[PDB]
């Protein structure tokens, strides 16, 4: 219910932590993370392993925003009433992002 309840909810983890975990070599790509922003006061980062055509398995960082009116998006076409459902739609289909959400990182 709450975001803190969700399994790929880290909170308050630094980037380079979040890469420390998503660089696995064990994780599929797409294996992801929400965090708090480091750099936006109030937004979350969506943290997602992939795997790069010249710099092999890397992290993609995206800004989640958050609407003071309610809503959250990593585009402003394409809003959601939770992190929660922008998750879900985000593990259909890529729509933009690297990789579609395919795992939720693994523990540390």
């Amino acid at each position: 219910d709450s975001i803190q309840a969700e399994e790929w909810y880290f909170g308050k983890i630094t980037r380079r932590e979040s890469e420390r975990l998503l660089l696995n070599a064990e994780n599929p790509r797409g294996t992801f993370l929400v965090r708090e922003s480091e750099t936006v006061k109030g937004a979350y980062a969506l943290s997602v392993s992939d795997f790069d055509n010249a710099k092999g398995l890397n992290v993609k960082h995206y800004l989640i925003r958050k609407l003071d009116s309610g809503g959250f998006y990593i585009t402003s076409r394409t809003q959601f009433n939770s992190l929660q459902q922008l998750v879900a739609y985000y593990s259909k289909h890529a729509d933009g992002l690297c990789h579609r959400l395919t795992t939720v990182c693994p523990t540390s």
